[PDB]
């Protein structure tokens, strides 16, 4: 099967879904579910969520199934076992608290010249690549082939949504990292293409990411664009019971 | 072979034999020996202990068995991994301490979905399963495709006999939790069956369970109910040399 | 192959050597180099340590090998991970200090029916058996099913020869344990025969031994008992700067 | 193949290179790259540095590959598991913030008898192995049947080079260790060869190493050495930021 890729960012709206492949499985990560329009369906294959706020998006996850807004395959948390990027027993402890999802680094860590390569390029360099090429490096290592790329844009407005909601802005005041670039992000995918000889497409003509990455063909596909009604549109925060018993885990 | 997973509810003397299966196995818990006849036989397939009183519980049960008033062929600890829930050092060293038993963990864990279903309740909603549905889910782990339950009452009077012993009293005052209630363990249940292909059948006509599991099926099986004499009926206090030397596994 | 494993009891002077038997090896544990002659051989399959003199053992064994009064094949600790009778570093370092040798858990834990016999009698009611039984154990562990007994005597002078030897008394004062019995090293030996289907024998007529297992028998064998002189009959003591080095494995 | 493992000191520079092997690989390590021709090519199958200063040597390897300078295929560390030796969650969390690289005791405790002969003499004696003895241990662990040794010449001046630059200097002061003899890694070598049935050779004629280790075979060979001209002669020194996200891994 071919793999949809989709990061946050404006161009995700702007999806030229002519150039839609065939068959093919979704990737999101983070907030995408404050996206106002299922631009790319309600299914995914995998959903992805950084560290930091994984306890809060697991639990608003579980929301969004029941609620029937999404369902996912497959559960990942982006780690890269570095002390100085998640906490140490959250990794330890990973799969009894979530017993149905992944640690991503389970799958990034199977590549390892770009383990090597990201971790030069972090360590030494502060530079930083973003969850959206993360997730291509899942892919990779899960055997996906052809890989669609949509919403990055390195930032250049910051996303498909308004991200400032309430919740969310309790949790991380800071929605109101240096590390990435636009370079960093292509160098990154560049590498992984070569490296492991896969191909990748983007599926947004008007992204600062079509520059880079030649556009997905054309193949006259059609898709309905599903609008979203009272809908989940900020993270939920657990009860603090919950939170007692997470607790060694957050920091 | 069939399972009979019996809870201590007041149900467990109230089984309907001519509804006992052919050919079966016994899981019995906790306090299963304070029972003043032989409801199912002095013969164990497996017993479980909580982790809480493991260390008194095993002490206790080498004495049932040398003295002849039970057998078992194998010993659970009815652990989740979870620190919240048991002593980290008690589940690391477990198999040097307890080397003829089994931490239970290691086969509830391998029905991945229900240990997910298990944990998202626990820690978001502190809605915690009984022993009982513990006992169910380690049997589905062990292959048992056809379970009969007895003893399983919702705590709607106790127990099926008088807890409030003076050992058991000491070591635990409190005999004389708020997570459970008959929701949650009859919606894990249903959980497990549907989840697990398994079936499951209720013994006591009487339990509130048959509101909501049918009942095994007549076969007109004849059971003899052996009574008791001069039984154990408290659980075992080890000396303070045991104590001890296991006292970095209790808290 | 056979085994013959010997304690250091008196009665390792009073083997009856026309029932030794045809094709052996032969186990020897702690201070067996203290003997004044090689009353079983200068060869041995393996020699036995205890954890806590282990650091000085190892470092007085290699002296015995190159000054050639001994050989051995295998070298083992003898452990039992439990914290109350081990050093937790030691055991967690060991192949990394000690890469020729192993510990004796490896092999102990594999009989597993008897690891639970022998943890139930030390946690609980301060029973312990004494390196002589623990010897037996690894023996059947590593296939041995007939097992030749000598030294093994039960305290009841102290050894076949004088351990009150300068560097020995200041490394372990006290040689100048109250839960071994002669009960429960008979009862644990009993239990390792019966459980595992193997032959026990006795080599010396005038022990204690002989009152609970039957003589081995009469063979017509001849064996040569190599005087010694001028050999190693105290522990060696490593110096300061060794210590330094394996301080965290001592306590 | 055969392998010429090579140390830094002044016989690097005194190669007869008529005796140089048909088809071969090449080790180098620690401050080899200060050499100013390349005495055995650019292109090394494997590069060897110490713990205490691996963080910068990796970086600076990082430098020399991507000017043109080196390559080599592996990358290792040369620890041994020893907490007196190097820093324990430097050990523990290696190859994730490594993944290219690797510890060299994988493969030097490979050689169980050559790390029990190391462990003896460094805890006891305090006789340690120089990291060329090191280097072929971890080779003959390779499958490498066939060492041709330069570069080893027990520090009779010191380098083939002049260490006293600026960045190392600061790194490590010293440059301007004590268990280290001839002795030590003669009787090291000797060893080796005669325990794993390895051949080796001296490709110095004129080294200290030359009057224990035979020569190897005129065969008639050439070797161009290249000269090196605006090159990297000093360790590189990572920023801040790579130091505080590395901290925990260097004391
Ligand atoms: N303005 C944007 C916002 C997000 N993205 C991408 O979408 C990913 C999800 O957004 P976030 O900020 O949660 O990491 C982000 O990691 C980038 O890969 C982007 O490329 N440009
Ligand atoms: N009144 C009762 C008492 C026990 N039980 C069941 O029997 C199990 C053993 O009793 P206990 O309180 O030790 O957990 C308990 O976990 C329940 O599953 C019950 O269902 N109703
Ligand atoms: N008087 C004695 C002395 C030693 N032993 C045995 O020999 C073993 C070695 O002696 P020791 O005290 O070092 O454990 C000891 O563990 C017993 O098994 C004995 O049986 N009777
Ligand atoms: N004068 C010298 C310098 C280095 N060496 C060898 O080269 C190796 C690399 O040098 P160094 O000091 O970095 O360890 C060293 O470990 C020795 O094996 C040597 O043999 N004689």
């Amino acid at each position: 099967k071919k793999v949809i890729i989709a990061g946050n960012g404006p161009s995700l709206k702007e999806i030229d879904y002519s150039r839609l492949p065939n068959d093919f499985d979704v990737f999101r990560c983070n907030q995408f579910y404050f996206e106002d329009k299922y631009y790319l369906g309600k299914k995914c294959k995998a959903v992805f969520y950084n560290p930091s706020l994984f306890f809060e998006q697991y639990y608003t996850l579980k929301h969004l199934i029941q609620n029937q807004e999404y369902e996912t395959e497959l559960i990942m948390c982006s780690n890269f076992n570095q002390a100085h990027l998640e906490n140490e027993n959250f990794v330890k402890t990973f799969y009894d608290y979530f017993p149905d999802a992944h640690l991503g680094y389970d799958f990034f860590k199977q590549l390892k010249d770009f383990n090597a390569y990201f971790k030069f390029h972090e360590i030494y360099f502060n530079q930083r690549i973003t969850s959206g090429v993360y997730m291509c490096a899942v892919a990779i290592a899960l055997g996906y082939k052809e890989i669609y790329l949509s919403g990055i844009d390195f930032y250049q407005s910051s996303y498909a949504f308004d991200t400032k909601q309430k919740n969310l802005l309790k949790l991380a005041p800071n929605f109101k990292y240096i590390g990435h670039s636009k370079n960093t992000d292509i160098k990154a995918l560049e590498f992984l293409e070569k490296t492991y000889k896969i191909k990748l497409y983007c599926l947004c003509p008007n992204s600062l990411l079509a520059n880079f990455i030649g556009l997905a063909p054309n193949l006259n596909s059609n898709f309905i664009i599903q609008e979203k009604n009272n809908y989940t549109k900020d993270i939920l925060i657990p009860s603090s019971e919950a939170y007692g018993k997470f607790s060694k885990n957050i920091n």
